This record gives C-alpha cells, sequence and structure tokens, in this order.
DNA sequence: GGGGGAAGGACTG
DNA sequence: TTCAGAGTCCTTCCCCC
C-alpha cells in the first residue's frame, strides 16, 4: 500500500499571480480585510518571495506592512480559488478512483494496485505534477510513502515545486531524525509542552509510558504519535464528506446590542444556507468572537431538519444565551450547521 | 456503558 | 480609546435507555 499526497505549492498568492502576470517577480500577500481599523484584517497567504521576510499567513495586516511594506497586498477571493482547486481535484480524479480531498489545496491518492513500486510512483508524481502545471498553470508538491501521514511529510520537506519519496528504509530513519512539531496533527501547544520534557524526535515518545504521555496531550494525540514511531499507522483513503458548513463575518463594531448584531447574524445565516446545498441540518451553533480573543458558542440540536426561518429564530435565543453569560463586547459573530440528513 | 448533546481548545493549515 | 480573517476533531462532563 503506497500513497500519493498532492499539495498546491502555495495556492492563493500563486493563483493570484497566474491571473495577473504583472505580479510575479514580486512579494505578493493575499489577505483578508474587515473594514475597520483602516487596514484591519489578517494574512491569508503569501508567496515564498514574501515569506522570506516573515510575512506568514495568519498575522495582522498591520504587522505585515511593518516588515514588507513595499510588498503587494491583494484582497482575498475565495470564490476565484475555489473554482481553480475544483478543477485540479478533477484531474487527479482520473488517475485514481480512491481519492480523498482534505482541504482546498490538498488531496490524497491511493495507487496501491495501479503502481508496481516506488519507481513508477515517482514517475507518476511527475506525470501528474505536470498535467497540473500546464492545464491550470499551477505548481504543486508531491509526497509519496506507505501512508497518508508520511506521504504528507515527504511533501513538506520537498516543497516548493518539488516531489519526494519516503521509502521504508528511509521511514525508520525519519522516525528518528524527524522531530518536534514538524509532525502533522501536533500543534504548537502540544510541542511547547513535549519539548520542555526532552521529547524532540518522534522516537523520544517510545521511551515513555503511554500513560505519562496521555497525561499531557491526550489519549488520541498520544495513541496517534505512538502509532507512528511504532510504524503501524492505518487510516485509509476514503471519500471525504462535508460535516459542518458555516459562515462568520465581522462587525465594523464591537457590540452587544441585538439590533447591532442581528443584521450581521442574519447576513451570515444567509450565506451559509447557500452552501448547505440540498442538505438539512438538525444542529446549529452561533459562534461569537469577542475582543480579547477567546471565542464563545451556544447551540442546539433538533429532531428534524431546519428551514432558514427556523434558524433565524433560534439564532437570537442562542445569542442572548451568550451575552448574558459574558461581560465582554463582541467583534465577530457567526453560525454553523451540522448533523445533516442521511439516506 | 457506550453514546448524544453542549461549551471549550486545538490543529486545520 | 479599540489588535488577528472554514471546517474538523479531541476533550471535560453531565446524563439515559
Ligand atoms: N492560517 C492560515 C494558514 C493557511 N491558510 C490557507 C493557505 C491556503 C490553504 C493551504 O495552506 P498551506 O498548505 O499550509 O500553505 P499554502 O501556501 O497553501 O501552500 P504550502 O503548504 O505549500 O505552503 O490554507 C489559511 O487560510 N489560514
Ligand atoms: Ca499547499
Ligand atoms: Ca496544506
Amino acid at each position: 500500500m503506497i500513497v500519493l499526497f498532492v499539495d498546491f505549492d502555495y495556492f492563493y498568492a500563486q493563483v493570484e499571480e497566474v491571473l495577473n502576470p504583472s505580479l510575479k517577480g514580486k512579494p505578493v500577500v493575499v489577505c483578508v480585510f474587515s473594514g475597520r481599523f483602516e487596514d484591519s484584517g489578517a494574512v491569508a497567504t503569501a508567496n515564498y518571495e514574501a515569506r522570506k521576510f516573515g510575512v506568514k499567513a495568519g498575522i495582522p495586516i498591520v504587522e505585515a506592512k511593518k516588515i514588507l511594506p513595499n510588498a503587494v497586498y491583494l484582497p482575498m477571493r475565495k470564490e476565484v480559488y475555489q473554482q481553480v482547486s475544483s478543477r485540479i481535484m478533477n484531474l487527479l480524479r482520473e488517475y485514481s478512483e480512491k481519492i480523498e480531498i482534505a482541504s482546498i489545496d490538498e488531496a490524497y491518492l491511493d495507487i496501491s494496485d495501479k503502481v508496481r513500486d516506488y519507481r513508477e510512483a515517482y514517475n507518476l508524481g511527475l506525470e501528474i505534477k505536470n498535467k497540473i502545471l500546464e492545464k491550470e498553470k499551477i505548481t504543486v508538491t508531491v509526497g509519496i510513502s506507505k501512508n497518508k501521514v508520511f506521504a504528507k511529510i515527504a511533501a513538506d520537506m520537498a516543497k516548493p515545486n518539488g516531489i519526494k519519496v519516503i521509502d521504508d528504509e528511509e521511514v525508520k530513519r525519519l522516525i528518528r531524525e524527524l522531530d518536534i512539531a514538524d509532525v502533522p496533527g501536533i500543534g504548537n501547544i502540544t510541542a511547547e509542552k513535549l519539548k520542555k520534557l526532552g521529547i524532540n524526535k518522534l522516537v523520544d515518545t517510545l521511551s515513555i509510558e503511554f500513560d505519562k504521555l496521555k497525561g499531557m496531550i491526550g489519549e488520541a494525540k498520544a495513541k496517534y504519535l505512538i502509532s507512528l514511531a511504532r510504524d503501524e499507522y492505518n487510516e485509509p483513503i476514503r471519500t471525504r464528506v462535508r460535516k459542518s458548513i458555516g459562515r462568520i463575518v465581522t462587525m465594523k463594531r464591537n457590540s452587544r446590542n441585538l439590533e447591532e448584531i442581528k443584521p450581521y447574524l442574519f447576513r451570515a445565516i444567509e450565506e451559509s444556507y447557500y452552501k448547505l446545498d440540498k442538505r438539512i441540518p438538525k444542529a446549529i451553533h452561533v459562534v461569537a468572537v469577542t475582543e480579547d480573543l477567546d471565542i464563545v458558542s451556544r447551540g442546539r440540536t433538533f429532531p428534524h431538519g431546519i428551514s432558514k426561518e427556523t434558524a433565524y429564530s433560534e439564532s437570537v435565543k442562542l445569542l442572548q444565551k451568550i451575552l448574558e453569560e459574558d461581560e465582554r463586547k463582541i467583534r465577530r459573530i457567526g453560525v454553523r450547521f451540522s448533523k445533516f440528513i442521511e439516506a
């Protein structure tokens, strides 16, 4: 069983350059604006030409312009990218029936019984990595191994515009050299904890006791990690499925007064139902972002589907349920639906 | 007595 | 006065056929 991981080199900012040729040869920064502060918002992405100086996705636009002020800041357009991605996913779909799309710029391929060895697999990464670069003019990084996790790591190492292959003899090697947070699934927090205790490489975990690991990161986190070092990871490539389609916005405000939030919720509660397709959610939650970070949420599950209007109503009771439980103003407010109806 | 629901946190990425 | 913008899965926890 050998996997083929695909990762769009560096998506957004890249597509933005593909459409506007007068961009390349410059540090581009695709980000999200809110309409406030003046330059309020965060960074969604940036080309490698812009990363060099630190402008990494997720930071305040005000900071970005603190390091790379001359760079090229372009507004985010999830609509434009969505379509591109939607196209690339379809190609890969012809190379292997068993496909699994993770995010908007990722996809796992299973070639187990359509490839003889890592030799003709690396040749396939190319045959693919190319059909892509010129049919959509998008560069991508490919990863290959015996499973999804290692396949995804080989792609991390080889980026950008590359491809790598983590063979078995190499795997055992990585399980020793591969370290800290460079592990898919383990976030900064879990890392700033493990490190403090000496655990650096994915192996250091084996010199512990499953329980002493659980008491600090969790049974899932641990079991997962120990499943890697032990080298017995399973997880197959199955078709993905939308579980929770939601939408959130941002108030130029920072309010607490219902009619100073109702229009907002209503707004989001509109866009979400457009993505719901022909789905019927039995569950709905109102996510609310405050000011001093920390998000708050209140939701409810129904024994039947939901109609837009049905949503509007509960939205309020769920919002009041929030306010009366916190003494801080709100900045962004949103809603998320789930538990769609089966077959 | 494993599961459904609700609020929180983290990693997505 | 007024910072940093979609979806999944793990968890602490209370509760019931
Ligand atoms: N805080 C973040 C981080 C990433 N993304 C977006 C960036 C596009 C998509 C995938 O991100 P990555 O793959 O991590 O980066 P990339 O630039 O898309 O590509 P690469 O992984 O090769 O750097 O998710 C985002 O919306 N918010
Ligand atoms: Ca990518
Ligand atoms: Ca990615």
